[PDB]
């Protein structure tokens, strides 16, 4: 290396909630090297050296004191001296109580390289190890950062409120680099997408336009192609000594009374795969250096919140601690978990506020509502089932087992499953059901770019390309253009206007985000629920029928009281309600009440 | 009518637990008179009237002073006068702490009907609704109590230790008596299986042969042919004032955060079916019917504890007391509730000690383990799967949301399901895991009579005819008798003699009983777990494959802790360990090896 190849974080701020800072400083033989510092409020604490000539690990302690500035970081060894810049940030006002995404917001997820190229120049950049391919499913096509902003007008107009990218940092690989989940750098944007400033802009124009920036982290692992990996920054940075140790994946065994520490351990230390070296975080550096990084993340470029990847793959006391940091700087953030399973007690167990037959602690807010997904996505599949939406209610019923239920992110879909309308059947009336399901429920809703105008895809296992086409409208010369409207059919369209229609009336409507939500068991395959307040009645009602259904009103009077009537805000049609309720086959009805005394 | 027509309780004990006793009396204006007793030790509380002359209940308090004895109840008013001879028993020895079944008992589970007709003369009862056909799938087939007790050797030979029969009391109807499952007089039982008295005396010649007695008592209904119907005690004994209102079975409404009262109420008030009239529990006086009555049966007829049909849909409030009063008599006792869900949490909110979201506490000891039994299904059938035994792995995994998982009841089938053979898809291998798993697991196993050959039914909905088939040997002429072996194919009796082994072995295996259990995700369909203790380990490893499968030993470490090899129970033979397990197509082993320090 030349001097100090790498300084990470690069800079800091004054004023953080935790006085301690803990530099990882690269470059060689600079572990030989003595560090030194005066500056008033910052204090240089006593070296605790590694045996690798190439790293050096100082920890400072900024007190309260620290005022934004500038301070060399001299360091001295074997009759040489190299410098270091060192910068302590003013903070934004309010940064610290940041709100983060909230019941009120709606999610709209993208993935960078597949959404907008609005910069072709940048498809590929000298130096690496991939070049571009558009007609490669697992290839990179060239979304970018300037296309992400060029639409941000597109997305704020159909009702959202939060963007959430999958992963924009470096990913220096081979192959299949497009997907982000590979860090080769994580204090880099990959220079395909653009620069960090452009991400910090990315995060203001958002802002201007009433969206917040959710970024989307992994903590378990890196690519194999991460600078790290050419020298080792200790022998236990990467589990299994930086070889390949595949995980099997039994994600119950770290909750499990019966575990095997065999299987805990190899799912939190296994590799996911061969490209995806393992992050050792029990080692305290480790640990350090993924809690500063995000936090740095949050503070330099104005984040709302993070989308945490593959949650359990991370070890369970480095969670606790990583959370209790990130809560502990930002207490209003919302952080959502993803722990990929269908069964609610798996999920529930990492929600901060949960009492664990283990004594487990998080202070995770929010996860993927896995099971919720799962249960309407088999309602609306099973269509020879009498009553598949029973498995939707059932699920429901199940909210008790989570601390804060309405915290918990619901999806109409994401990049690792089949499209939004293939799991509807491409059935536009029963696409229609899970929209409003998505948009009534007591949940954080979030949705995949796409489904907006009805992208399709394969239906069965995994088959990761097929769910990640590039929008229409995203790349010069596209002959459908979901951003004009162009080449879209009179169906595609309607999908678009209804998702504009129900995001933005959401937006404005307080008892979905905070008031009660009744239920009533659903009979073949018809289903009645209401979320209430004193305020306003929402009625949802659906009938996952191709024939006409009529539902006596009686049933569901400790909700009606006697209301004779309502408008559909989807139809705008009345609908009657005195003694009997009828929906035209596979129809769904919203309707407004006033609230009851 | 006769004067008194019914007493109920008939007689009751000196020194029971709860001191109160409440007679219901009935005859022809026995309401419009008045009762006096005099016995030391017994309390007359002083009358609380209902509407209908025909019902008189008279309260006593039986204070720890009253004596074994008997006494006249004299009731007078109208110029006349009737009386009734009142008995206090004296209880047996030991009859409060009587032990009920648990973690070392093997339930082996019969229809009386449809197991053993030891007397052909009671098939049919002078002045009952319906006659004997045993060509009729839901008709009566003749089995009897003298049948079931002519065989208890063979039960207990084959390693049971308790007895569950489907309900002998009287069920007078015209279509369909045989189950059991529709009350007409909870005091008697149906003269087709024979007497009260022949009941005590299976109780006590099971006991002589070292098994218990579990009663099936239903709780929420009971047939329409009640004598009750005819003329109701009150307004409201019966739900729906008496009327036809059928439940639509919404079970998580008296457990859902989100729950409509209509729905709960539905569950809980709801009539099965139009035969099946709902009691009404919220009545104090239906209440404490019930309570006393099932009392009575366990002191009566010296039972070791009772299996309780359609749980939930009983009244909850009902049902806390319920449990309370049953528990607070026997408190070694075990009740095992029948809450039909394949949702472990909608199963453990009943258990004894759990902490329920809305406060709901129960004394219910057990439950039926319906989810672990549907998962183990669906692994040994849907043999295409990659990794079907996960689904039976994460299920176990989530034990902590019971308090007393140990507890539970296990099965490999009962009268409402697919034959346990047929579910296995009548492959013998795929059946001999299921077998080993039933005998290994931490729970009470439960087995349904006639698996023992193998008996089939239909697998595809519900065909309840088809699992009820009778016993073969139960009836004079049968060409094959499973109780002598005689007609027995060589794979039934493969069957019966794998039966015997294992319930035997079970019995002296206390690292079953109470041991721990240590688990491994399953991959690729095979599975290994461990029961263990300081003076045993039991390792089952099982290849749901139908080829050969090696899985390395160095996974099992801290389980075998270098164990070279270790002995099958099942073929005897020697396995090695060291290095690898070997497993053929379709195998299951049980290696016995030392303690674990
Ligand atoms: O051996 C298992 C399996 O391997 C083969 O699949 C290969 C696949 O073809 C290939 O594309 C690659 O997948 C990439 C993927 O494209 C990337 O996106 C990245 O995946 C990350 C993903 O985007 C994240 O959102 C996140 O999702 C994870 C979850 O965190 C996990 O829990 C797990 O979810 C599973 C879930 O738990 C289960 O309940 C069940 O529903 O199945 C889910 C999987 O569908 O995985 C998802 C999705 O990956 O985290 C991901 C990792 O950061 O990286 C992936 C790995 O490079 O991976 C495969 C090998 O190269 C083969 O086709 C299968 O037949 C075989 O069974
Ligand atoms: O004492 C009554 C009954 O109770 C116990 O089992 C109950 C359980 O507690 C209930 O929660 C409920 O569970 C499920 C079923 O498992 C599920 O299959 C479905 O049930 C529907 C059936 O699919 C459908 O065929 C029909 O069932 C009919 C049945 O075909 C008839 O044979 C007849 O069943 C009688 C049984 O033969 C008799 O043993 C007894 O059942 C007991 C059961 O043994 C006990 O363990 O009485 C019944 C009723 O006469 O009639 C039924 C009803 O017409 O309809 C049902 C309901 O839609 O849904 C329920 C609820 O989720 O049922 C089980 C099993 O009966
Ligand atoms: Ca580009
Ligand atoms: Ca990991
Ligand atoms: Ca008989
Ligand atoms: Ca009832």
């Amino acid at each position: 290396p030349t001097a100090i190849e790498h300084m990470e974080p690069p800079f800091w701020w004054a004023g953080m909630q935790h006085k301690g800072l803990q530099l990882m400083v690269h470059g060689r033989d600079i572990g030989r090297m003595e560090a030194a510092l005066d500056y008033p409020g910052v204090r240089l604490v006593s070296p605790t050296r590694v045996p690798n000539a190439n790293y050096l690990f100082v920890d400072l302690e900024i007190g309260p004191e620290a005022q934004p500035g500038s301070f060399d970081i001299v360091f001295k060894g074997d009759g040489r001296s190299e410098r270091y810049r060192y910068r302590l940030l003013a903070r934004e006002q309010g940064s610290a109580q940041r709100q983060g995404f909230g019941p009120g917001d709606a999610i709209y997820q993208i993935m960078p390289d597949r959404f907008a190229n609005g910069d072709p120049s940048n498809d590929n950049v000298a130096g690496m190890r991939e070049q571009a391919d558009r007609r490669h499913g697992g290839g990179r096509h060239g979304g970018d950062i300037r296309g992400t902003i060029d639409h941000l007008d597109y997305i704020a107009g159909l009702g959202f409120t939060q963007l959430w990218p999958t992963p924009l940092v470096e990913n220096d690989a081979a192959a299949y680099s497009y997907h982000g989940y590979a860090a080769t750098d994580h204090y880099r944007i990959d220079p395909r997408y653009g620069s960090n400033e452009d991400f910090v802009r990315l995060s203001t124009e958002a802002r201007k336009r009433g969206m917040g920036l959710i970024q989307d982290v992994v903590l378990s692992h890196i690519g194999k192609h991460h600078w790290w990996m050419k020298d080792l920054p200790t022998p236990d940075w990467i589990n299994y000594g930086g070889k390949f140790v595949p995980t099997q994946h039994h994600r119950v065994a770290v909750q499990d009374p019966y575990a095997a520490q065999a299987d805990s351990e190899n799912f939190t230390k296994g590799w996911f795969v061969e490209g995806m070296p393992d992050l050792n975080q029990t080692n305290p550096l480790v640990a350090n250096y993924l809690i500063q990084n995000n936090i740095w993340w949050i503070e330099y470029a104005g984040l709302s919140g993070l989308r945490i990847d593959t949650y359990g793959y991370s070890d369970g006391a480095f969670l606790t601690e990583y959370t209790r940091r990130l809560m502990a700087e930002y207490p209003r953030l919302n952080m959502v978990g993803q722990e990929w399973s269908t069964r609610v007690p798996v999920v529930a167990r990492w929600q901060r506020g949960k009492a664990n037959f283990d004594g487990y602690t998080s202070h995770l807010p929010s996860l993927m509502d896995f099971p919720l997904v799962d249960a309407m996505r088999n309602a609306l599949s099973k269509t020879g089932e009498e009553n598949g939406l029973n498995e939707v209610y059932e699920t429901l019923s199940l909210d008790y087992l989570y601390p804060e239920p309405q915290n918990l992110v619901l999806f109409g879909g994401n990049h690792d499953m089949a499209r939004m309308f293939s799991a509807a059947g491409e059935d536009f009336d029963r696409w229609r059901m899970n929209l409003v399901f998505l948009m009534t429920m007591p949940r954080i809703p979030q949705f995949y770019s796409g489904d907006e105008i009805l992208m399709t895809s394969t239906v069965k296992g995994r088959d990761d390309a097929s769910y990640r086409r590039d929008f229409p409208g995203g790349w010069a010369g596209d002959k459908a253009n979901a951003f004009s409207g162009a080449g879209l059919t009179s169906q595609q369209r309607a999908a678009q206007d209804l998702v504009r229609k129900l995001a933005n009336w959401r937006k404005n409507q307080p008892v979905i985000h905070n008031g009660r939500l009744m239920h009533f068991g659903p009979e073949e395959n018809t289903w009645v629920y209401f979320r209430y307040n004193k305020d306003k009645r929402i009625m949802v009602a659906m009938n996952n029928n191709d024939k006409p259904m009529t539902l006596p009103t009686a049933r569901f009077q400790e909700m009606l009281k006697g209301a004779p009537s309502g408008v559909d805000f989807l139809s705008g049609k009345t609908v009657g309600l005195g003694r009997e309720l009828r929906l035209a086959p596979k129809s769904v009805v919203v309707i407004e009440l006033p609230g009851l005394p």
